[PDB]
Order: structure tokens, then sequence, then C-alpha cells
């Protein structure tokens, strides 16, 4: 099949290198903890209780293991509530291996102004390149551990042209690197766009996944987006409704259909889960439960896996999906 | 004149309160320290230097109060580097006088998700509204040092619905303690707008400042706001040609027509200027160097009000801006 080609360094998480053959079951898209940009300006009434955190993850980290899943990529943006460091609590607590990511959020929900800012004024792609290429060489904030992919998002009508700084950034430390890049698509679109520009520019496609395929229900476009021989990833499995997001019957009815045509080693399944919220807890109106009852990470193995073999997935297939593929793509 | 009329708390700066009569001559909008929405992103390669910020923002400290200036109200959101016991470092190492604030910036350069989701969610007014009580009455982030004014900001061609969450919470906050309120205004508009919204809400004129009002060059602009008997600032005194922003000479064209109608009272000046950057320093390109050349905290002392009495404007009418005006809006 198509493996990775070029430079590489060995798979890192929170507590270090890990070999490919290491990473077992694995869930590629999730988020520990996580506040949407702006939470910190709510400090005062949203502190960030670590305790009750560091508790709460710990224990979703256990859960997790009690089902095989061994690692886990958490694709927190910089500026989302990454912190590395807490991710390293819970890891060194459980076992649970854990990778973070270095990127920012798509221009629609993340805080863009400064670096809209630097590149009014400046050379904003190099400077986002130096911070990438810092994070996933010799690591975060000073804590010396390092970033495992890096993370990149687009809106939905087009990737902007303050999105493509940090596209334009991140092939070049893949390049220069070979560490994985996986993305955000808004609302169902951009797939084959992300993939046409990050590998004309360069990046290596057996190191790309393309995030949120889930958010399109019409499957030429996944096989568009496929053709670029990049991975996709029915990444927030669980979240039904909320904000345009489909049903999960509908993420199976693509899937299957996919999978039909011979894709398993291109597919990856996440649920793009919040562990622990930063900021105040989520205030969710008794009408939009039922969007976020099967958004947490324990959904997939307990109800999506068995959904697939008794519609005839194999477990061959589903090993490839939830083993193979993310051996290859971050190993 | 005008006086602030209702509840009334002593004015709160980061080391506690201040009488009316001990503010003496104010900036009344500085950012001592200050980071664009993302800044927090960048942390690995911008880190925050403590001792150099200390040593430098005291330094700046020094230098304001070698010019009669005992009082500085910082501007800056909550999401945009707001830290207030650094803020006391600098007061209580040099006698300044510092009050800062509670708010989110406008919608186009903040850090807006957050709050737009707990507003799709819920109330998120009323969010708002205990998060600015609890700063103003209580105090900021368990630090038990308290917010001194409430900042809003709105975005240039609308007060968008996004902001009006805050405009209303501010009101209700202003209402019950009579606290001031500064605003921030894009690009020369919304001035009326902002003025006519919060007196409809009841906030009291007498204690609302409607900032960046430099921003706009015709003068039938400033008058149609100081209908609603607001003060307005001419706040970024210094910062010329930068982004649209007018030259000071455009400035000094309308503030001294102003003051030549009789707005002495209800006419503010500030820089608008920050101490000591958060992120990575600022790279700015040699062509627009001259547009930041006067835009720093000494610029309204050493070369404005000279400007103004030189042209004609009294001692008194300086004195009224400078230091009568704030002990009423803020005192
Ligand atoms: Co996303
Ligand atoms: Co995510
Ligand atoms: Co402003
Ligand atoms: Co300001």
């Amino acid at each position: 099949g198509d493996a990775p080609g070029g430079a590489h360094m060995t798979a890192q998480t929170v507590t270090g290198a890990v070999a490919a053959a290491q990473l077992g079951a694995t869930l590629p898209h999730e988020h520990v903890i996580f506040g949407y940009p702006g939470y910190a300006g709510d400090v005062t009434l949203g502190p960030f209780d670590h305790a009750a955190a560091l508790a709460s993850c710990t224990e979703t980290a256990r859960a997790l293991l009690a089902r095989g899943i061994q690692t886990v990529v958490d694709a927190t943006p910089n500026g989302c509530g990454r912190n590395p460091a807490f991710l390293r609590e819970v890891s060194e607590a459980t076992g649970l291996q854990i990778l973070c990511a270095t990127g920012f959020y798509y221009e629609g929900g993340g805080a863009t102004t400064y670096f809209k800012f630097r590149a009014s004024l400046g050379d904003a792609e190099s400077e986002i390149y130096e911070m990438m290429r810092t994070e996933v060489t010799e690591g975060i904030a000073g804590t010396g551990i390092r970033a495992g992919v890096i993370k990149l998002a687009s809106s939905r009508d087009a990737i902007t042209p303050y999105e493509q700084l940090f596209f334009r950034a991140a092939a070049r430390v893949q390049r220069e690197t070979g560490v994985p890049i996986i993305t955000h698509t808004q609302e169902g679109q951009q797939g084959p766009q992300q993939a046409e520009l990050l590998t004309s520019l360069g990046a290596d496609p057996a190191r790309i996944m393309i995030g949120h395929m889930d958010g399109n229900t019409d499957p030429a476009y996944h096989r568009e987006t496929l053709r670029h021989g990049v991975s996709i990833a029915f990444d927030r499995i669980g979240l039904q409704g909320m904000l345009g997001t489909p049903t999960d019957a509908e993420r199976l009815s693509v899937l299957t259909t996919l999978l039909g045509e011979g894709y398993a080693d291109r597919l990856l399944l996440s649920h793009d889960s919040i562990w622990h919220w930063l900021g105040r807890p989520p205030a969710i109106p008794e009408a939009a439960l039922p969007a976020v009852k099967d958004w947490h990470p324990l959904h997939i193995s307990d109800d999506i896996l068995p959904d697939l073999r008794r519609r005839g997935i194999t477990e061959e297939q589903v090993g490839q999906m939830t083993v193979g593929n993310p051996a290859r793509l971050f190993g």
C-alpha cells in the first residue's frame, strides 16, 4: 500500500517517543480539555478546577484503556486550551498514550486577530512555520513536551488567506520532519480542496488526515477527497444534529458505502469529544440533549463497531481503521 | 454641570479604593500589557518575560509620574491579556494608580466564539452580567482585585447582536453599582448609536465615555454623540495613519473646534498605547514607523497639551480634560 515517504521522527506523545507498534487502537481526534476562543476571559466565574479535571480525565482515560484503546490524539489548537503538562499528568496516571497538536483554529472559530495582525505587518507564514517546527522538534512552551501532529483548519466557503498561512507552514514542517497533519473541515466542505492544496505544497498524502469528513453525507465528496491518496476521518461520531452536524445513521450509511468500495485503509474514526470543558460548563438546553447524548469517547467502542460488524464489516476492516491506519499515519 | 446620579462605589484601582480627589491627572485609556486575541497560542516563541515586562512597565509608570500623571485607566479586555496582579505589581512599585476593566472586545477583533456559543445554548447576557458584576463588586479571578470600569466595544457597521449582549449586561451593572463604562468604537463609527443604546437601557450618561472618537474627523459626528450628555475620548492620540487611523493634526483640528464650542467638560484625552506587548513583539516595517512614532504615553504631556495651549486652549480647559473630567467620570 501507500507508506509514508521521506524524513521521519519517532511518534511523540506527551510522555515521549512511542514506536508505531506501541500505538494500538487509537482515537485520532479527541480533546481531553478544550475551551472555545474566549474562554479565558471568563476566568472569574469559569476557573479551571485542576483536581476535578484530573480526576475526571483520568477516569475517562481508564474507561478507554478498559476497552482496548491505547492511544488518543488530542487535536486541541494552541489557543483552545492546549495544555501538554496536564495531558502528561493524565497519561502518567493511567498509561493512556496521548499525542497533542500544534496549530490554530479556522478563521471563523479561533482567535485570528493575533496572526492576522502579524501577517499585515510581516511574514506571518514563516512565523507560524517557526512555531510549528519548534513545537514538533523541540517542545512546547519550554516543557520539553513535543506536539505529535500538526492541526490545520479551514472555513466552510473556502480555505481563507489567513488559513493558508498555516497550511503553507505545516507543509514545510511536514516535508522537513515527516510529522502527521490532521485537519478540521467546516460544515462538510473543502475536503478535496484541503487535500489538493496540501499535496501540491509537497506534503506527504500518507501523512495527512482530512477531518470532520463525516460532516458531509454525499459519498461523491468523500471519494473525490480520497483520490488524493490522503486518509479521511469520520471524527465527530456521536455529535448528532448539533449545528448542522448529521446523524450517526447518516455517517454509517456513507461509511459502509465507502468500506463497501474498498477504502478501509484510508478511513479513521473518532468522536471529537471534550472530556472536560474549560470556561463555565456548557449549559445544554433539554431540547439539545439527544444531539450530545452519544458524544463521548466510549461511543465508537460500544455502539459503532458492533454496529459495523453486524452490518457485515469484517474484524479485519475494523482493525484496519482503528489500529492499522493510526499505526502508519502517526507511527 | 452633569453629576453622576444613582448608586455609587468608591473608585477601585488594582491596589484598592481611591477618592475622586486622589485621582489627579489621568490617562483614561491605556494598556500596560496587551496581546491581540490569539497571542497565547504563540506562547512557545512569544512567552511573557515577567522580569523584562515589570522593569519596562515600572519605568514607563515612573516617566508618567514625572509628568504629573497620577492615574491610568487600563482598558484591556478580559481575553486580551488582562492581568490585575501584574498591574498591581507595577502600581505597588511606582505609586502610579491603575484601574483595570471587565469586558470583551468587539466581534471583529476579539475571541467571540466562547460567548457566541454560550448565547446560542443559553442566556449569555445574564452570564456576562454575572461576570461583570462579580468583577466590579467582588474581584477578578479570586485575586480580590476589582475592575474600576466596564469596557464595551462595537464593530464598524453596527453594534452587532453579539456585542449588544455585553452592552445590556453592562447597563445593568452600571445602574446597579454606578461603575463607569468606557468604550471602543471601530473606525470612526457607532458613537451616537452607542450613547443612544446605553442611555436608553438606563446607563448614566455622566458615567459613560465613548472611546476612539478621534477615529472620526467630522465634528458633526462628535456633536451628535455629545447630545446624549456622555463624554467622548480622543484616545488613540499618537497612532497616526495606522489602519485608517487619522493624523494628530486631524485630531487637533476637530478637538480645538469642539473646545471652541464649549465642550471641555465632556472631552478626554489618551493614547491607547501598549507599554509591553504579549506574544512576539510587533515586527514594525520601516515604512510604518512614522505611524507609531508618537504612540507612547508621554506624547500628550509633551506634545499635545503644549500644542493646545499655544493654539489658545486655556490652562483651565486643559485641566478640565485631564483632571476634572476623570475625577467625576471615575471618582
Ligand atoms: Co474541529
Ligand atoms: Co476537535
Ligand atoms: Co480599542
Ligand atoms: Co485599547
